């Protein structure tokens, strides 16, 4: 089997991407944030505290003839940005882009943090990291990909995120028309539960490539590119007037600036992030200070190849017995 679904930016900055997912019978379609940095499929629901729902579409398990309470199971997750959610668990039929999994754990939110409430466009998350990170207790549950894997034509999914445009998540096949050149594959460590890999270096604009190992994760659920302070300083030093602002929470730059590209290495290959992908616009409406899309990871504990990086590539998440990542230009 295969599946193919369009993913759409939630706003004009590509802050996140939503993908329609069918849950239950008859189908309830919710728009979920596919997140290769986490491993829970959770949804706003009829069980969510009413004051914490503000415009989201909710899953109502009592209206699904295939829903079944997973007795005793609870979940609770905290994300790297400080947001969180928790609740109980149903199993139900879940379909993405024509690919159907029966018995998928659908984690129903009883509580969500304010950042989720305040984003009316995201009805939940669909985690695509390794199932060892799934938070369901006392019996950990499998991701949608893990459940689908055996049925797929090939045990892979691909992320093709758009810049200010829709893109595609495919399951079970590699669309050879969706990228240019060849795909360069690189080794993955699953020891932390992430799609963790080592970039071979970077360049700023037209500058020389610096060969250096940068360990990080491929994370579709993180907006920006978080890299070591040395790398980030070298980037922003090429932008007149750019500075790190403690009060804003990262590097900012004059909105009148033209940003240089940023290249990252994948083995001997190179992925180029155009400068315009690194502009996240005014820090507040009407401001002439703009927020940068490359930020230091020094306070995170891990480097994160988020959407800023991934949307410059066609990315293969190869879930074979020994997983690998593939990157191609497009």
């Amino acid at each position: 089997s295969t599946g193919s679904a369009t993913t759409t930016p939630i706003d004009s900055l590509d802050d996140a991407y939503i993908t329609p997912v069918q849950i239950g019978t008859p189908a309830q379609t919710l728009n979920l944030d596919f997140d290769t940095g986490s491993s829970d499929l959770w949804v706003f629901s009829s069980e969510t505290t009413a004051s914490e729902v503000d415009g989201q579409t909710i899953y109502t398990p009592s209206k699904s003839t295939t829903a079944k309470l997973l007795s005793g199971a609870t979940w609770s997750i905290s994300y790297g940005d400080g947001s969180s959610s928790s609740g109980d668990v149903y199993t139900d039929t879940v379909s993405v882009g024509g690919l159907t999994v029966t018995g998928q754990a659908v984690e129903s939110a009883k509580k969500v943090s304010s950042s989720f409430t305040e984003d009316s466009t995201i009805d939940g998350l669909l985690g695509l990291a390794f199932s060892t990170l799934n938070t369901v207790s006392p019996t950990q549950q499998k991701t949608f990909f893990d459940n689908a894997k055996a049925s797929l034509d090939s045990p892979v999914f691909t992320a093709d995120l758009g810049y200010h445009a829709p893109g595609t998540y495919n399951f079970g096949f590699i669309d050879t028309t969706a990228y240019t050149g060849s795909i360069t594959y690189t080794a993955v460590s699953t020891k932390q539960g992430f799609w963790e890999w080592t970039s071979t270096g970077y360049a700023v604009g037209s500058g020389t490539f610096k060969s250096t190992s940068i360990d990080g994760i491929a994370d579709t659920g993180t907006t920006l590119l978080y890299l070591p302070a040395t790398v980030v300083s070298a980037y922003w030093a090429q932008v007149s007037g750019a500075k790190s602002s403690s009060s804003v929470g990262g590097y900012v730059f004059p909105c009148s600036a033209t940003l240089p590209s940023f290249t990252f290495g994948v083995g001997s290959a190179r992925i180029v992030i155009p400068g315009d992908y690194i502009d996240f616009g005014p820090i507040s409406t009407g401001s002439s200070s703009c927020f940068g899309g490359i930020q230091s990871s020094a306070g995170i504990g891990i480097n994160i190849f988020g959407d800023v990086a991934l949307k410059a590539a066609f990315v293969v998440f190869n879930g074979a017995t020994t997983p690998t990542l593939g990157f191609a230009s497009k």
